[PDB]
DNA sequence: GGGGAAGGATTCA
DNA sequence: CTTTGAATCCTTCCCCC
């Protein structure tokens, strides 16, 4: 099959230059602000002139700013990168019925049935590529392969503002030269226990005793890397529904004071129900971050849908039995939830 | 033995 | 004194449907 993956380039910063054009060229950094101190959080995204000097994805703001001291740092609007993501995405539907909306800035296009061959493919990369910054001016990368995985390699490998094609034998190539750290699914701590192993490479994962690796890295993730290793790795382009919804929302103080608690819990509560709109939700899961970091929940599953009145007063019940079951005082807390009618 | 759901923790991004 | 949303993974446990 032929996938055309969509990555649109580092994008809420790029959506804030959309709305204010005078921003382009100048580092952007777009922010989370906590609300513990002075430019207390961490930068949600920068633009590449940003990044070129060390301004990037989860570093501290106060760090940024040493770095960065004169670039411009805009609060996070998710809502309107949302909009606007909503509306690249439905331009992207106009070119394939098979799409997977992957994220907020991702999307995957089945155009098996749309093109013959690579070349076709790549000239309706540029189609699409034009199509979104005529209409939203909106640069994006595009990733072309045989499948989701190495469709989204294409796009690593060539973002911001690029069109890649990995045919079969790139392909095989990369199954032996790709650094196994960058293959999509195996994050920081995957990385490392395979680095353990001797494994920097898919290929590597073949010659290994499958137990040895499943019991390193689990199950899942040795017949995932294996699957790619052997070049059969399958998984088809389907249209993606969000399993859960939820709020977790970090507290001025840290505590395990009931009543102080509650406001920021039902705080969650009706900013989680807002997000839902219609789902509703057969399970609920409290969570809390603890003083130290650690992040412990406690849910429930009913045999009917959630009433906001039952989730409240359920979420204060596993709150309860949070606080019950665990000394330590309470520094982010949330509520989380699924299991959608 | 193993399907399948539920409760939690872990991992990715 | 870095966010923080969501899926994935690991155990446990019921049940023989
Ligand atoms: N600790 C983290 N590591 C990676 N991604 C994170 C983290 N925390 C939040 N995110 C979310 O992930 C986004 C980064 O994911 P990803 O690396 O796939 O984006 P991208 O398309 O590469 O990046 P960009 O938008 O910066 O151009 C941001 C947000
Ligand atoms: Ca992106
Ligand atoms: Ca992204
Ligand atoms: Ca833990």
């Amino acid at each position: 099959m032929i996938v055309l993956f969509v990555d649109f380039d580092y994008f809420y910063a790029q959506v804030e230059e959309v709305l204010n054009p005078s921003l382009k060229g100048k580092p952007v950094v777009v922010c989370v602000f906590s609300g513990r101190f002075e430019d207390s959080g961490a930068v949600a995204t920068a633009n590449y002139e940003a990044r070129k000097f060390g301004v990037k994805a989860g570093i501290p703001i106060v760090e940024a700013k040493k770095i960065l001291p004169n670039a411009v740092y805009l609060p996070m609007r998710k809502e309107v990168y949302q909009q606007v993501s909503s509306r690249i995405m439905n331009l992207l539907r106009e070119y394939s019925e098979k799409i997977e909306i992957a994220s907020i800035d991702e999307a995957y296009l089945d155009i098996s049935d749309k093109v013959r061959d690579y070349r076709e493919a790549y000239n309706l990369g540029l189609e699409i590529k034009n199509k979104i910054l005529e209409k939203e001016k909106i640069t994006v990368t595009v990733g072309i392969s045989k499948n989701k995985v190495f469709a989204k390699i294409a796009a690593d490998m060539a973002k911001p503002n690029g069109i890649k094609v990995i045919d079969d034998e790139e392909v095989k190539r990369l199954i032996r030269e790709l650094d196994i750290a960058d293959v999509p699914g195996i994050g920081n701590i995957t990385a490392e226990k395979l680095k353990k192993l001797g494994i920097n490479k898919l290929v590597d994962t073949l010659s290994i005793e499958f137990d040895k690796l499943k019991g390193m890295i689990g199950e899942a993730k040795a017949k995932y890397l294996i699957s790619l290793a052997r070049d059969e790795y399958n998984e088809p382009i389907r249209t993606r529904v969000r399993k859960s919804i939820g709020r977790i929302v970090t507290m001025k103080r840290n505590s395990r004071n009931l009543e102080e608690i509650k406001p920021y819990l039902f705080r969650a509560i009706e900013e989680s129900y807002y997000k839902l709109d219609k789902r509703i939700p057969k399970a609920i899961h409290v969570v809390a971050v603890t003083e130290d970091l650690d992040i412990v929940s406690r849910g429930r599953t009913f045999p009917h849908g959630i009433s906001k009145e039952t989730a409240y007063s359920e979420s204060v019940k596993l709150l309860q039995k949070i606080l019950e079951e665990d000394e330590r005082k309470i520094r982010r807390i949330g509520v989380r939830f699924s299991k959608f009618i």
